[PDB]
């Protein structure tokens, strides 16, 4: 029920071996490990769950690694996505310095 | 070769039932009607084209009568994105004040 | 009563030196003003009185841009399409954040 | 050195009164700075001497903004992380864009 979609604004393409963190949040406020991955050639990271259960979650995207394997400089560290789960997509479209981040929840 | 979609940035949602117009810049620089079509229920609109030379394109999707037909007060009459051809998805985020335009050019 | 910014969002910076190019539909694009972005990235005084109801086009000559630049983008330019002062005169700045493949448009409307 | 500006998509106007709360990568976060945004959108006098470099943390509540205005966004808050001052000092603005289930934010780094 959990997919990360990640497309290049320069570029025009899926950006592609992404790496994308997902944690959960503990009773204690921290977050927890739940699900990582890399996104695939079409830009898309599929699999993350099944387990997902009502909570808060945390989708961390690794911008910064992107922009300095394609030798462009960015601006942020990771984009975050922080949402309460209640079909999930989260999108993103990245630029150096911008990205946007919307749900497609279907 | 060419293919459109369309979120929602406001549902979280595909953008369905969004009449799209594409033209193509004649010799005389007016735009003569090339094909046109509706999202559909996956925000997306196929099979515009096969025909698809080079030369100068515009994708009109009629986002004020989108907006309109969800009791939302928009902007824009609506978004043009006109590119030269040289698979080409143009995709688009709509909010009522503000939208994203990318091309994925695979 | 109209005012257009432009950013680059690969450079986090102001856009500077952008032509933007403003229609009014008479149904023919009538010429209505022009400019380009100055150092902040910004263009005032394209218009007034002379701002009546009316649909307008502002388009900005991304593609120029970039290849000043030395990228080959992906669009001829941006264009923004509104109906204006239906209600009444407002203040409009027409916001345009470029990326080679991709912009983002936003109107704030006081 | 440090200035937030966050606009609401759906009016297209600033979005008045949105809580903000900074803080800096110590490797807990420690709280850095905090305000909510004027009429105008913007939140000025977070930093001055004080915002060495480092890795910032700018924490946007959208929830409760969406909330206040009816509507039960996607999002929790909306952050951007980002390492600040490492060549030197720079002006930040850091721009947000809202919709309810979607957003969009800038840096302009001058």
């Amino acid at each position: 029920p959990l997919m990360v979609k990640v497309l290049d604004a320069v570029r025009g393409s899926p950006a592609i071996n992404v790496a994308v963190h997902v944690f959960r949040k503990a009773a204690d406020d921290t977050w927890e490990p739940f699900a990582s991955g890399k996104t695939s050639e079409s830009g898309e990271l599929h699999g993350l769950t099944t387990e997902f259960v009502e909570g808060i979650y945390k989708v961390e995207i690794d911008t910064k690694s992107y922009w300095k394997a394609l030798g462009i400089s960015p601006f942020h560290e990771h984009a975050e996505v922080v949402f309460t789960a209640n079909r999930y997509t989260i999108a993103a479209l990245l630029s150096p310095y911008s990205y946007s981040t919307t749900a497609v929840v279907t």
